[PDB]
């Protein structure tokens, strides 16, 4: 069986852990799902073919309200294709920040959800070990939503990746027994237990100016309850955390003994808002998402060279008598030929969505389509697209960090960014010379841009 054989790409979602994931449709049943696409190439299998196959076979029968339903697998040369049911309420902590209040009993009925969903998982031998905000998704746009775990199973099958752009917002959700590498599914609850610190005060309970530094102190595993915000929180909620953040994990509590817990009980069957907690959030999430955009925002200008230059070099091949000149029929040829070996756009994954992109270049060059056509325009406007996509996904962030549009993010704020992203200190105080002249302590969006191009070698 034939993944394109049977189901159409929509449109991106976005890259995940592990590869890109795409809005799909089944060509006779109209079912809408969300591929998870891992290139073989940049992803190398931990388990046999055996194993992963037994484990998939097993997802399929696995069914709870609170886990993401696995609908098929395919395999291909390069590719696995993981077929599971789409959610469209987006991340947990995206929805939060835009509500005007949340308390505890808001707090306990998302972990007793999260708790749910992994001790199902855990009855059946299945870890996650990556638990994050991220993978915490909304069944629906409703305000009542379900909350859907993504990605158990995967850590087990797949080496994760080395790259910065891939390991953003990792460190603070991880356990300390999966860093010296004995761990179990206990592993998970310790995830959990950071995600509901931050869900109580805003802020992870293992920080650091970068990504070693965050290391470092869970390493330790020390944390305190002593911020302003935690006077605000019953004793019951701190109970359960430390239960959670236990070092030893045979000591730590069980997902299934902490749905029984005192404040699971308690808030999920009189309590005021945690405002402070939700502003920290703001900032912890705005913080998070611009310092991925930027990462994501070098690593598409670093693309873009890379394929400009093959593009190219593909239809100067092509092009025999050398006027540099070919058809639709050509270009189609070409572009198949490059996404062929890159594994950057998933959308790109069957040849009738490589005939709608070329279309769509040509569309916006307004060349015709059906005469032979200066291919070197061609290019630059298929890149070009690419690259003025990237920028506004950037520039968007830039605005949504800008909180009190000031049309500005200053010094402090860029070394945050900047430590989240794991961009070396004197490295971007170094760019940040180079582009602010004047000791203005701050930048606007096309100096924060101008400082990134920079940072990839331009
Ligand atoms: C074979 C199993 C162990 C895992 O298989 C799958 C199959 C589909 C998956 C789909 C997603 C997924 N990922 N995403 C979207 C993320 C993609 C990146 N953006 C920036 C953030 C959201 C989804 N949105 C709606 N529904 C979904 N199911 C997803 C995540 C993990 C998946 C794992």
């Amino acid at each position: 069986a034939i993944f394109s054989d049977r189901y159409k790409g929509q449109r991106v979602l976005g890259k995940g852990s592990f590869g890109e994931v795409i809005l799909c449709k089944d060509k006779i049943t109209g079912q809408e799902c969300a591929v998870k696409v891992i290139s073989k190439r940049q992803v190398k299998q931990k388990t046999d073919k055996e194993s992963l196959l037994r484990e998939v076979q097993l997802l399929k029968q696995l069914d709870h309200p609170n886990i993401m339903k696995l609908y098929e697998f395919f395999e291909d040369k390069g590719y696995f294709y993981l077929v599971g049911e789409v959610y469209t309420g987006g991340e947990l902590f995206d929805e939060i920040i835009s509500r005007k209040r949340f308390s505890e009993v808001d707090a306990a009925r998302i972990i007793r959800q999260v708790l749910s969903g992994i001790t199902y998982m855990h009855k059946n031998k299945i870890v996650h070990r990556d638990l994050k905000p991220e993978n915490l998704l909304l069944e629906s746009k409703s305000k009542d939503a379900n909350i859907r775990i993504i990605d158990f199973g995967l850590s087990t099958h797949f080496e994760a990746s080395k790259k910065m752009k891939d390991k953003i917002g990792t460190a603070y959700y991880i356990a300390p027994e999966v860093l010296h590498g004995t761990y179990d599914e206990k592993c998970d609850v310790w995830s959990t237990g950071v995600i509901l610190y931050i869900l109580l005060s805003g802020c992870p309970p293992f920080n650091g100016a970068n990504e070693y530094d965050i290391l470092k102190k869970v390493e330790k595993g020390k944390y305190t309850f002593e911020l302003p915000q935690w006077k605000k929180v019953s004793e019951s909620a701190k109970d359960l955390i430390r239960k959670m953040l236990t070092y030893v994990p045979s000591m730590r509590i069980s997902a299934r003994d902490a749905l029984d817990h005192e404040w699971i009980q308690t808030y999920t069957k009189d309590v005021p808002s945690l405002d402070n907690a939700i502003l920290n959030i703001r900032q912890f999430q705005g913080t998070q998402k611009l310092a991925q955009a930027a990462l994501l925002y070098m690593g598409s200008k670093l693309t873009s060279q890379d394929e400009t230059k093959e593009l190219t070099a593909i239809f100067h091949k092509m092009d025999k008598n050398g006027d540099g000149q070919l058809d639709r029929a050509e270009l189609i040829e070409g572009y198949k030929e490059l996404m062929r070996m890159k594994g950057q756009d998933a959308s790109m994954l069957d040849a009738s969505a490589v005939e709608h992109e070329v279309d769509q270049v040509l569309d916006a060059v307004d060349f015709d389509k059906n005469g032979y056509i200066e291919y070197s325009e061609f290019v630059t406007v298929a890149m070009d697209r690419k690259t003025l996509l990237s920028r506004e996904r950037l520039e968007r962030a830039f605005r949504m960090f800008d909180s009190d549009n000031s049309g500005k993010i200053s010094s402090t704020e860029l070394a945050t960014i900047f430590g989240v992203s794991d961009v070396d200190s004197e490295t971007w105080k170094s760019v940040l010379s180079e582009v602010d002249k004047n000791n203005d302590g701050e930048v606007d969006f096309d100096e924060f841009q101008q400082m990134l191009l920079k940072l990839c070698g331009n």
